[PDB]
C-alpha cells in the first residue's frame, strides 16, 4: 500500500500481468447461453417394435430397472413405457457427480442385463446417453422442388452430412431430426396366400439370401509344402438393390414357376420408422439437432457450422436448401454485446460524473484504467476456476460496477479532499489518504465476502446458478480491493497534480466551473440538517422501525421466481388430439396451425417446424409439436409484435375453433426449469393394488385437490388416460387340432401388423436396416386379420377365425414407474395466493388419506426444492455473524460494528419498493441484486463510522462533532458513486427487445436500491452511529469532548 | 486404485467372454460388484403374528425392499436370507411317463403358453389416407 | 446382509438404509416388523 | 496392396434342385477352407479350442473346390461344380 | 470372422467412427480394415489428458454404435483399451 | 513436430516479455530492462 | 487384514499336474508342517 506508493513501475508491472493475463482468459475461453445447471441424467433408451404398453414394461422396463444397482451417487429413477413400443428409463445422480462415470456404471449393468432382454430388443438396440435437452442449433433440410420425401432427404442428411458436421470443432452431438433409408418390404396377404406362403417364409428367405458367409482363403496357412498363391475366397456378401432384394426366390412350384419376394410384396427403399412427419412451412424436412461440445465456444461452434455447411451448397441434389430454425447463438451475441456496452457505458458515467465534480483530466484518467483492470483481471479469476462467459457471469460483473467504481471513486477522492483541505502534495496526500482507508478496504473485502461467498453454498440446482453469481462477484470484488491498495495509490501519487489548501474551486472558472459555488451551500445544508436531527434522535429510530415493518410486508406479498422469460425470437405451439386420432387428424390441425401462422402472422414470423407424432405429453399419432421461428427483434417493434403477445392471441385463436387441444408457449430461459410457484408430485404403488387400483387412487387425489381451489390450481396427472384396444386370443386348444405353429401364428400377426427388422443390407456402400411389414391396406382394421392366413403343418393355410378369436378393452398406452415401482406423475401449481412450500404440504396431507398401499414421493424440482430449502436462514445467520466479527475486528468494539449493520434494510426497501411498483417478480437477479446494494449500504456505512471513530479516537474529537466532520467529508463520493451507478443502470430498467428480462431484473431492484438506500443513509447511518456509541460507559473516557 | 476403474477395466474384458458363457449362466445374470468383504450390517425381517411363512416374508423383502437397498447410493452387494418366488413346476415322472411325455414337451410348451407378443397396431404408421382409428393389437401375456 | 461399495462412508450409508426403510414400513403387511440382528455401525458411533 | 480375390456364387437356385441345404453346403465350403470353431475343451488342465479344418493338400488351389461333396435331402453326394460358379474380382486387405 | 477389408470397413469402423463423435480432448482418429475382418481404431488424445477418462467417453460412445454392429461381430466382442503402440521388449523362448 | 514448431514464435515472444516485466518490477526503473532486453541477440547469435 | 500371527498361503500347479495330483502336494506339505509343531500352529487347507 505504503509499499507500491513509491513504486509505480512494480505497479504497473502487476496491472499489465492482471491485463494480460485476463486478456489471454476472455479471448480464449468457454461460451454458452448458461453453464451446466441440472444434476446429471443418464437416459436408458429401447424399443421393442409393434410392442404394447405392457409387452415393453413387464418384458424390458422391469428387467433394466430390477438390474440398476451398484451405481454410486443415484437420486432417483423414473420410467415411461410406452404403446408405441418404446421404453425411457431416467436415473437422475447427485449435483457433482461425474456424468461420464455414471453413464458408464449404467451401460455396463444394463450390459449384464442384456441377456435377459428379448431378442428383437436385443438387435433394436438399447441406448444409454446423457440427457442435457439443451440442444446449440437445429438445423433443418428442406427440397424446395419438391422432388424428394421426408425420407429421402433425411437420407442424404445422413449419408451426406452429418458426419461432417460432427467432426466440426465444438460439436458435442448431432441427431439426426428424421430416419436413414431402410429395406422396406411390404407384404401382400392375398398374395401370400395365393402361393401358399406366410411372413415367416418371406423372412427366412431373406436371412439366407441376404448373408454374409464366410468361406476360407487359397492357400491358407498351414500351407502345403511349395504353394503357389494365397487369396481371400469371397463367398455370399450382402445384397444391395432394390432389384437384388425382388429377385430373392421364395418356392418352386410343382410346375417349375417361380415365387420371388417381387411376387407377394412392393419392395423400396423408405424409412426406418413411420411414426414422424417432419414439416419445414408445410413442405417435407429433415434436420439434425446439434449441441455444443463440452468446453467449446457457442460462437466460434456456430460459425463453424455454417462454413462447413456453406462448403457443401454446390454439391447439393437439385433445389436441396439449408434452413435454421433454431440457433442460441443470436441470443448470445446479443447478450454478450449488450452487456459489455453496459459496462463500457459504466466507466464513461464514471469520467463524467468525476470530471464534472473533480473537473480535472488526469484525476478522472484514474478509474478509466483502475476498473477495466479488474474487470480484465476478473476473467482471469473465472479461467482459472473453469468458469465460462455466460449470462449468468456476464450479469454477475454488471451487477458488481457500483462496488468496483466504488473502489476506484474512494480512493482518488481521499487524495483530493486532503490536498483540498490540507494543502499536502500528491505524494504525502495520497500517503495520508490511504492511511485513513487502507483498514477500511480490507475489512470491506472480508465484509463483503462474507455476504457473497455463503450464497455460493446452496444445495442443488439453484445453489449452482447462485455459484457463478457468488464465485464471480468475489472475485471481481477481491480484485478491486487489491487494485485498491496496490495501482490506485500509485495512480493517485503519480499522476495526481496539487490543490492548494482550502481550495474549493470556488469562483475560479467560467465557461467551464461554477456549480462548485453551488456545491459547497448544499453540503453545509446537509451538515446542518443532519447536525440538526442529531437531538431528537430517538424520534428517528420509530421512522427506522416503519423501514424495517415496511420491508417485511412487501418481502412477504412479492411474488417469487427464478429466472424472467425472454424474447428467443422462438416459440413453439402444442397440438393434442383425443386419445386414439390418426396421423392423418393429426396432420390437418397442424397445417392450419402453419396457416395461422403464415396468413395471420405474415409478418413476424419466419417459418413453422411442424412435426407431427412427437409431443412433450409423450409420443403417438395422436400428438404433435409446431416450433416457430420469427423474424429477428429489429422487425418486430411493439409490444404486440414480441413473443408475449404473439403466444397469447394464438392460444386464443385456437380455443375458440378447435375439436383438439391446443396450447401456445415460450421456452423458460434455462430449457429444464420449473415453474417457481409450481410442483411435481410422484404417486407411487407401494403394495400389490394394480394399475386400476392406483388410477382408482390418483382420480381420488384430483377430485380432493379440486376441493381447494384456493391452495392448488391446475392439478392434473401428467400421463396418459386410459384407452381402448384390440385384444387377440388364441385357441391354444384348436391350433393344436389343425396343426398351427402357436410360434407361426404369433409372428405372422407381429411381422404384419407391427413389423419386423430382418436383416442388414448395404445401399451405397453404407449399412442399412431391412424391414419386413404388411402393406397399409391390410392391416388397417379389425376386419383385415381375415386376410392373413397360417400354413399348418400338413401344409394347408388356417385363417385366424378357426383359431383365434377377438374382443376390445382398456388398456394403458403409457405405464409409469418412479424408483422401480409403479407410478403416476402429477403435476401442480401453488394458486395466485400462496407459496410452494404450502401447497406440497397440503397435497401431503391430501395424499395421507388415500387407500391402504398407496404412496408418494416429490420429484424434480419439488425434490430440488425440499433438499436445498433448509439453508437459506441458516446460511445467511453465519453471513452476519461473520460480518459482525469482521467489523468488530476492524473497529476494537463488540457494540460499535451495530452502527453499520443497521444499513441492511435502507436498501431492501428501495429494491422493494422498485420491483413491486414496476410489477416485477422476486428471482434470482433480484436476489443478487440485494447483495450488491447492501454490499455498497455497508460500504458506505463502514467508511463513514470508520472516519468518525478516527476522530474521535486519535484527535479527541466530540462524538457529536466528529460523525458531522465525517458525514460532510463523505457525502461527496456517496453521491458521485451513487449518481454514476443509477445513470449506469438507466438502460437496463427500461429495457426491450432480446435480454431485457434479465436487463429489466438486474437494473429495476438495483436502480430502486440505490436511490433509497444512499438518499437514507447519509441520514440514518451517522444517526445509527450516535445511538450506538451512547450505549458505552464514560468512566475511562467522556465519549463527548477532547482528550489527546 | 480407483474402484471405479477398476470395475469399468475389468468388465471391459468380461463382455469379451460373456458371449462365451453358456446361456443358462447368462441368463441367469453375471455380475460385477465393487464391495468390501465383510458386511456391513444385516437387517432382518420377521412377522409378529405369525399370519405368513417364511418363504412369504422372503418373498415380500425380495419383491418389496431389496432392489431400492441395492440401488442406494454406497451399497456394495446385497444377500437376500430366502429367495423371492417363482412359478414352480414339481414334475412327476410317473405322470410324465403315462401320457409320453418328457420335461422337453413341458418346457416348449411353458415357452409357447406364457408370453408377451408385440402383436403391432390397428391403422399403424404408414397407414392409406383416410384412417380414422388406432388402437394397439394385444395377443398374448405372460400368465399371472 | 448388506455390503459397503469400495471407498463408500459406513454411518453414511447406514444412515441411507435406515431412512429407505423407514419410507417402506407404513406399507407393510400387518405385523411384519424389521429388526436390526448385527449393525457394525453403532460402535462406531459410540466409540468415537 | 490389391490383392486377387477369388470369388464362389453358389447358386441358390441350382442346389435347391439338387436336394442340397443352402445351410449344409455353407457350413461345408467354410469349416473346409477357413476352418471352424467348434467348441471348447481340456489340455492338461486348461480350457482350449477344437477346429475342424480341411487337410492343408485339399484347399490351395481353385481345382480343389471339385473334391468337395455335399450331402443332398435323398442321401446321395453333390459335387460343388453341380450349383455354384466362381471368378477373379479385386480389392484391397487393409483399407486406411 | 471370414468378412472381407470392404464388407468389414462400411460395416463395423464406419459405424463405430461415426459414434465416435463428442469426446473430449481428441485430437485424432486413425483406423484400419482387415481382410481377415480385424478392424483397429485408435483415439489419440491431446496431451496429458486423463487416459482414464478419455477410455470411459470413447466406451460410452462405442456401446452406442454396438447395435447398429453385426450379430457375428457384437459376439466376437470390442474391446477398449488405452493402448500404446510399440513395444517395450520382445521375450523369446527356444528349446536348447 | 509441427507443434513444436509453431509454438516456439508465442513461447520466445512471452518468454522476453515476462522477463522484461520482472526486470521492471525488481529494478525500479522502466529504462533498465531496455537496455538488458538489446543484448538478447548478443547470445543468440552464439546458439546459431 | 491381518489376524494376531496368521498367514495365508497358496499352494499352486505350475506344470498341469491336476486336481488330485495338487492334494497329494498338500497333504505332503500340511503332514511336513505337523512335524514342526514348534513353529506352526493349525496348519490347515482352507478348501473343501
Amino acid at each position: 500500500p505504503n509499499f507500491f506508493i513509491d513504486r509505480p513501475i512494480f505497479a504497473w508491472v502487476i496491472a499489465i500481468i492482471i491485463m494480460l493475463a485476463g486478456g489471454l482468459a476472455i479471448l480464449k475461453l468457454p461460451v454458452a447461453q448458461y453453464p451446466t445447471i441440472a444434476p446429471p441424467a443418464v437416459t436408458i433408451s429401447a424399443s421393442y417394435p409393434g410392442a404394447d404398453a405392457k409387452t415393453v414394461q413387464d418384458t424390458v422396463t422391469q428387467v433394466i430397472e430390477q438390474n440398476m444397482n451398484g451405481i454410486d451417487n443415484l437420486m432417483y429413477m423414473s420410467s415411461n413405457s410406452d404403446s408405441t413400443g418404446t421404453v425411457q428409463i431416467t436415473l437422475t445422480f447427485e449435483s457433482g457427480t461425474d456424468a461420464d462415470i455414471a453413464q458408464v456404471q449404467v451401460q455396463n449393468k444394463l450390459q449384464l442385463a442384456m441377456p435377459l432382454l428379448p431378442q428383437e430388443v436385443q438387435q433394436q438396440g438399447v441406448s444409454v446417453e446423457k440427457s442435457s435437452s439443451s440442444f446449440l442449433m437445429v438445423v433443418g433440410v428442406i427440397n424446395t422442388d419438391g422432388t424428394m420425401t421426408q425420407e429421402d432427404i433425411s437420407d442424404y442428411v445422413a449419408a451426406n452430412m452429418k458426419d461432417a458436421i460432427s467432426r466440426t470443432s465444438g460439436v458435442g452431438d448431432v441427431q439426426l431430426f428424421g430416419s436413414q433409408y431402410a429395406m422396406r418390404i411390404w407384404m401382400n396377404p392375398n398374395e401370400l396366400n395365393k402361393f401358399q406362403l406366410t411372413p415367416v417364409d418371406v423372412i427366412t428367405a431373406i436371412k439366407a439370401q441376404n448373408a454374409q458367409v464366410a468361406a476360407g482363403q487359397l492357400g491358407g496357412t498351414p500351407p502345403v509344402k511349395g504353394q503357389q498363391l494365397n487369396a481371400s475366397i469371397i463367398a455370399q456378401t450382402r445384397l444391395t438393390s432394390t432389384e437384388e432384394f425382388g429377385k430373392i426366390l421364395l418356392k418352386v412350384n410343382q410346375d417349375g414357376s417361380r415365387v420371388l419376394l417381387r411376387d407377394v410384396a412392393k419392395i423400396e427403399l423408405g424409412g426406418e420408422n413411420y411414426d414422424i412427419i417432419a414439416e419445414f412451412n408445410g413442405q417435407p424436412a429433415s434436420g439434425l439437432g446439434i449441441k455444443l461440445a463440452t468446453g467449446a465456444n457457442a460462437l466460434d461452434t456456430a460459425a463453424a457450422i455454417r462454413a462447413e455447411l456453406a462448403k457443401m451448397e454446390p454439391f447439393f441434389p437439385s433445389g436441396l436448401k439449408i434452413v435454421y430454425p433454431y440457433d442460441t447463438t443470436p441470443f448470445v451475441k446479443i447478450s454478450i454485446h449488450e452487456v459489455v456496452k453496459t459496462l463500457v457505458e459504466a466507466i464513461i458515467l464514471v469520467f463524467l460524473v468525476m470530471y464534472l465534480f473533480l473537473q480535472n483530466f488526469r484525476a478522472t484518467l484514474i478509474p478509466t484504467i483502475a476498473v477495466p483492470v479488474v474487470l480484465l483481471g476478473t476473467f482471469a479469476v473465472l479461467a482459472a476456476f473453469g468458469f465460462s462467459i455466460n449470462t449468468l457471469t456476464m450479469f454477475g460483473m454488471v451487477l458488481a460496477i457500483g462496488l468496483l467504481v466504488d473502489d476506484a471513486i474512494v480512493v482518488v477522492e481521499n487524495v483530493e479532499r486532503v490536498m483540498a483541505e490540507e494543502g499536502l502534495p500528491p505524494k504525502e496526500a495520497t500517503r495520508k489518504s490511504m492511511g485513513q482507508i487502507q483498514g477500511a478496504l480490507v475489512g470491506i473485502a472480508m465484509v463483503l465476502s462474507a455476504v457473497f461467498v455463503p450464497m455460493a453454498f446452496f444445495g442443488g440446482s439453484t445453489g449452482a446458478i447462485y455459484r457463478q453469481f457468488s464465485i464471480t462477484i468475489v472475485s471481481a470484488m477481491a480484485l478491486s480491493v487489491l487494485v485498491a491498495l496496490i495501482l490506485t495509490p500509485a495512480l493517485c501519487a503519480t499522476m495526481l497534480k496539487p490543490i492548494a489548501k482550502g481550495d474549493h474551486g470556488e469562483g475560479k472558472k467560467g465557461f467551464f466551473g461554477w456549480f462548485n459555488r453551488m456545491f459547497e451551500k448544499s453540503t453545509h445544508h446537509y451538515t446542518d440538517s443532519v447536525g440538526g436531527i442529531l437531538r431528537s434522535t430517538g424520534r428517528y429510530l420509530v421512522l427506522y422501525l416503519i423501514i424495517v415493518v415496511g420491508m417485511a410486508y412487501l418481502f412477504v406479498r412479492l411474488p417469487s421466481s427464478f429466472l424472467p422469460d425472454e424474447d428467443q425470437g422462438v416459440f413453439m405451439t402444442m397440438v393434442q388430439l383425443p386419445a386414439g386420432a390418426t396421423q392423418e387428424r393429426t396432420q390437418k390441425v397442424l397445417n392450419e396451425v402453419t396457416h395461422y401462422y403464415l396468413t395471420k402472422e405474415k409478418n413476424n414470423v419466419e417459418s413453422v417446424f411442424a412435426v407431427n407424432g412427437f409431443g412433450f405429453a409423450g409420443r403417438g399419432q395422436n400428438t404433435g409439436i409446431a416450433f416457430v421461428s420469427l423474424k429477428d427483434w429489429a422487425d418486430r417493434p411493439g409490444e404486440e409484435n414480441k413473443v408475449e403477445a404473439i403466444t397469447m392471441r394464438a392460444t386464443r385463436a385456437f380455443s375458440q375453433i378447435k375439436d383438439a387441444m391446443v396450447f401456445a408457449f415460450n421456452l423458460p430461459a434455462i430449457v429444464e426449469l420449473g415453474t417457481a410457484t409450481g410442483f411435481d408430485f410422484e404417486l407411487i404403488d407401494q403394495a400389490g393394488l394394480g394399475h386400476e387400483k392406483l388410477t382408482q387412487a390418483r382420480n381420488q387425489l384430483l377430485a380432493e385437490a379440486a376441493k381447494h381451489p384456493d391452495m392448488l390450481t391446475s392439478v392434473r396427472p401428467n400421463g396418459l388416460e386410459d384407452t381402448p384396444q384390440f385384444k387377440i386370443d388364441i385357441d391354444q386348444e384348436k391350433a393344436q387340432a389343425l396343426g398351427v405353429s402357436i410360434n407361426d401364428i404369433n409372428t405372422t400377426l407381429g411381422a404384419a401388423w407391427g413389423g419386423s427388422y430382418v436383416n442388414d443390407f448395404i445401399d451405397r456402400g453404407r449399412v442399412k436396416k431391412v424391414y419386413v411389414m404388411s402393406e397399409a391396406k391390410y392391416r388397417m382394421l379389425p376386419d383385415d386379420i381375415g386376410d392373413w392366413y397360417v400354413r399348418a403343418a400338413d401344409g394347408q393355410m388356417v385363417p385366424f377365425s378357426a383359431f383365434s378369436s377377438s374382443r376390445w378393452e382398456y388398456g394403458s398406452p403409457r405405464l409409469e414407474r418412479y424408483n422401480g415401482l409403479p407410478s403416476m406423475e402429477i403435476l401442480g401449481q401453488a394458486a395466485p395466493g400462496k407459496s410452494t412450500g404450502e401447497a406440497m404440504e397440503l397435497m401431503e396431507q391430501l395424499a395421507s388419506k388415500l387407500p391402504t398401499g398407496v404412496g408418494y414421493d416429490w420429484t424434480g424440482m419439488s425434490y430440488q426444492e425440499r433438499l436445498s430449502g433448509n439453508q437459506a436462514p441458516s446460511l445467511y445467520a453465519i453471513s452476519l455473524i461473520v460480518v459482525f466479527l469482521c467489523l468488530a475486528a476492524l473497529y476494537e468494539s463488540w457494540s460499535i460494528p451495530f452502527s453499520v449493520m443497521l444499513v441492511v434494510p435502507l436498501g431492501v426497501i428501495g429494491a422493494l419498493l422498485a420491483a413491486t411498483f414496476r410489477g416485477l417478480t422476486n428471482d434470482v437477479y433480484f436476489q443478487v441484486g440485494l447483495l450488491t446494494t447492501i454490499g455498497l449500504s455497508a460500504k458506505n456505512a463502514i467508511l463513514i463510522v470508520e472516519f468518525a471513530k478516527d476522530l474521535m479516537d486519535k484527535e479527541g474529537k466530540g462524538l457529536i462533532e466528529a460523525t458531522l466532520d465525517a458525514v460532510r467529508m463523505r457525502l461527496r463520493p456517496i453521491l458521485m458513486t451513487s449518481l454514476a451507478f443509477i445513470l449506469g443502470v438507466m438502460p437496463l430498467v427500461i429495457s426491450t427487445g432480446a435480454g431485457s428480462g434479465a436487463q429489466n431484473a438486474v437494473g429495476t431492484g438495483v436502480m430502486g436500491g440505490m436511490v433509497t438506500a444512499t438518499v437514507l443513509a447519509i441520514f440514518f447511518v451517522p444517526v445509527f452511529f450516535v445511538v450506538v456509541r451512547r450505549r458505552f460507559s464514560r468512566k475511562n473516557e467522556d465519549i463527548e469532548h477532547s482528550h489527546t
